[PDB]
């Protein structure tokens, strides 16, 4: 088989990048704490410009303060009349991307909202001035407090769009001088918008880009009728070994060829999140040990520099590409300079499948594919070679120049299966590397924080993901003894992306941990009813955070107590009446061992030898009844695994 590369007839369309997703939802949680210089290493292997997955397009969250997968993010108006530009770790992750590549591509998008935007709905369609006002400020504070520029907005993650909210999206950013700012919509199926496009001239004028999720490399007539670029706005979602890096090589190639899509965006960035929380391990790379400082750059890494280090947003994909005879497929791409890049792929089904959607079976087998360069591309004589084979596994290495030196711009390659080989023009390309980083350990076992930060560097201490609720570093200048707690902040409950508990609750530690002392000084703010819990063994968060089990051990202020085994309280364990009241600082602490746990109020045993399920393995939590301001301060816990 031979394949025609050419540009005499016209090119294709225009590549837009490669990126991945920080956030839905907290996905970014675990890297902020990273030591130096694995921190900064981690993020030069994603951003930093021909050296590792050196990425095109980094999308955030804009985070709601509801759960939106593997945590919340902190929103940047917790209540009416609320501004705060410095909460969570998007601003810091985009300023670290930008400082690598000053031309990275910059998206935000929501998930959650405040509840207060709904007016007493969950449903952020009600004031559609309100909302989109909401997500402005969002835009300018990225640009008045970090120097950033959003260059995409986009509408509610994988949730319906409103098409006067899109309109009225559009005025609001045109009346803050944010012309500049693109729409993306509706980051869900490719309908309804797409017809939406077709039907409502008005709407067509304000949507830039058809956004599709998990679109299985296909698009639908009416996208491509609208004559917007279409993107694989978020993709990938698999476990970074090699099938993930198998699934996101295929289909970094063939949503352009199957789907005319010329973006793909990748959930997510960076696995830095507890490997047990829902998806775990499903980023580009793993860090999920700042304390140990160990991270792993996976196979996805090299599978994207094969594209990123070699093609740049404005280059234009040539007409000639396609699907090889015998299976796996080819991109070709060029600049307008004289550059060529080739991007070959021949992943076998058993080692590409990704989570969404699972692909009936195909064949690969070896072949021969001949490539012969037509029209502009007669006139080149040389291509570096990157190769990659999955699988013990070779990766991202640089073989010997081919030469077409014999005039007739033509040369074969012997493929295999689970195979990628970049042939291009340019000379930039290089596999970066830094020495390795220290090995795998597990979370502490003897673990403390008293929260005494002044000036912290990011709104919440170390460690401590929010499943329900938004824990903060907070400072009480009217006290002495607890100057600086971690305070829960959100008064109501958020419009959710997800089934958020009913309690909030932040989870920390190894998921494995069996045995296990938890302590911690807690505070009510709500007079009567407010009321606290700390918590061990706690098995599920993330989307699942309702379906948790543990050992939750509650004190109401209403002078009561309870000892459950569900975050939801239907299942007692123990309760009874207990010496607490509101503002005033209690020490709880919580054994669990084996079938029986115990649990002490101001170091005085209020239960013990208390049945528990066993055996039984899980974080330590914290968390409040309801949505309800309380701070906490002084935590430990000593665990055994
Ligand atoms: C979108 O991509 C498709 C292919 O995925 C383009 O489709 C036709 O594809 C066949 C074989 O795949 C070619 O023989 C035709 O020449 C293609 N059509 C045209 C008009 O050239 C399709 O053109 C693309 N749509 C765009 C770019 O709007
Ligand atoms: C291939 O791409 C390189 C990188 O852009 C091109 O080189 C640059 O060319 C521009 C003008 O076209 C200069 O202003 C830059 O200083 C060059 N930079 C580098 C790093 O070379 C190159 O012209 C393209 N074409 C070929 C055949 O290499
Ligand atoms: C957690 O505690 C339980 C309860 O003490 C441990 O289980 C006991 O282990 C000893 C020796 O390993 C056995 O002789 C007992 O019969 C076990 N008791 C029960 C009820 O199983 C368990 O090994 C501890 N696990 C860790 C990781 O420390
Ligand atoms: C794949 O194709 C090769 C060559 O045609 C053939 O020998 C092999 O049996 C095929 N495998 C399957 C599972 O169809
Ligand atoms: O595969 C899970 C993905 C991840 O959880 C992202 O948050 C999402 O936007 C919501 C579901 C899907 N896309
Ligand atoms: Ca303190
Ligand atoms: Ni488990």
């Amino acid at each position: 088989g031979a394949y025609v590369l050419d540009d005499s007839d016209g090119l294709g369309r225009e590549f837009d990048g490669i990126g991945a997703v920080s956030g839905g939802g907290a996905t970014s949680r675990l890297l902020v704490n990273y030591p130096e210089p694995y921190r900064s290493e981690i993020l030069d292997y994603l951003f930093k410009p021909n050296f590792g997955a050196s990425l095109h397009i980094l999308k955030v969250e804009i985070g709601g303060d509801g759960q939106t997968t593997d945590g919340t993010e902190p929103s940047h108006m917790h209540y009416e009349l609320d501004e705060n530009y410095f909460r969570g770790y998007e601003w810091w992750l985009m300023k670290e991307a930008k400082k690598r590549n000053p031309d990275i591509i910059l998206m935000g998008l929501p998930w959650s909202f405040p509840g207060w935007l709904g007016k007493g709905f969950s449903w952020p369609y009600v004031n559609l001035q309100l909302t989109a006002y909401y997500v402005v400020r969002w835009i300018l504070g990225a640009k008045h407090y970090h120097d950033l520029d959003i260059d995409y907005i986009g509408i509610w993650n994988e949730r319906p769009f409103d098409a006067n909210y899109i309109k009225e999206l559009r005025k609001m950013l045109d009346y803050q001088g944010l012309q500049r700012v693109r729409i993306i919509a509706s980051d869900n199926l490719w309908e309804p918008i797409s017809s939406s496009l077709l039907l409502d001239q008005e709407l067509w004028k304000v949507v830039d880009v058809i956004g599709a999720h998990y679109p299985g490399t296909y698009t639908v007539w009416n996208a491509k009728m609208s004559g917007k670029k279409l993107w694989s706005s978020e993709d990938f979602s698999t476990i970074n070994s090699n099938v993930g890096a198998g699934c996101w090589s295929r289909i970094l190639n063939q949503n352009y060829i199957n789907g005319n899509m010329t973006s793909t965006i990748a959930w997510n960035l960076v696995a830095s999140y507890y490997e047990e929380l829902p998806y775990g391990r499903s980023g580009l790379m793993t860090a999920q040990e700042p304390w140990s400082g160990h991270y792993v750059v996976a196979s996805p890494i090299w599978v994207s520099a094969h594209t990123t280090q070699f093609t740049q947003p404005g280059w234009y994909y040539l007409k000639t590409v396609g699907h090889l005879e015998k299976g796996g497929s080819y991109v070709a791409l060029t600049d307008g300079l004289g550059n060529l890049t080739i991007i070959i792929e021949t992943m076998s089904h058993q080692h590409s499948m990704c989570i969404r959607p699972y692909l009936p079976y195909y064949n690969v087998s070896h072949q021969l594919a001949t490539f012969t360069l037509k029209g502009s591309l007669r006139e080149i004589q040389e291509l570096q070679v990157w190769y990659t084979k999955l699988g013990q596994r070779l990766h991202f290495k640089q073989l010997d120049t081919l030469w077409l030196l014999d005039g007739s711009g033509s040369f074969t390659l012997e493929l295999e299966e689970d195979e990628i080989f970049t042939l291009t023009t340019l000379t930039t390309g290089r596999k970066g590397s830094y020495p390795p980083p220290p090995s795998s350990k597990p979370f502490p076992t003897n673990y403390k924080d008293d929260f005494n930060v002044e000036y912290p560097l990011f709104s919440e201490a170390p460690n401590f993901a929010d499943q329900t609720g938004v824990f903060e570093y907070y400072m009480n200048n009217e006290d002495r003894e607890h100057r600086f707690t971690l305070r829960q902040v959100l008064n109501q409950r958020p419009i959710t992306w997800a089934a958020d508990a009913s309690s909030t609750i932040s989870v920390i530690g190894d998921h494995h941990w069996t045995n296990m002392t938890v302590q911690c000084d807690v505070y009510i703010e709500t007079p009567r009813s407010g009321g606290v819990f700390i918590a061990g063994r706690v098995n599920k968060g993330g989307i699942l955070i309702r379906s948790a089990t543990g050992v939750f051990f509650w004190i109401f202020a209403n002078g009561s107590y309870r000892v459950t085994a569900d975050l939801g309280g239907w299942i007692t364990y123990a309760s009874g009446h207990a010496d607490v009241t509101a503002k005033r600082w209690y020490t709880l602490t919580l054994g669990i061992k084996g079938y029986f746990a115990f649990g002490m109020l101001n170091g005085t045993i209020l239960w013990k030898n208390v049945r528990v399920k066993y055996p039984g393995h899980g974080w330590a939590a914290i968390g409040t009844h309801t949505f309800e301001f309380a701070q906490f301060d002084n935590f430990r816990v000593e665990a055994a695994r």
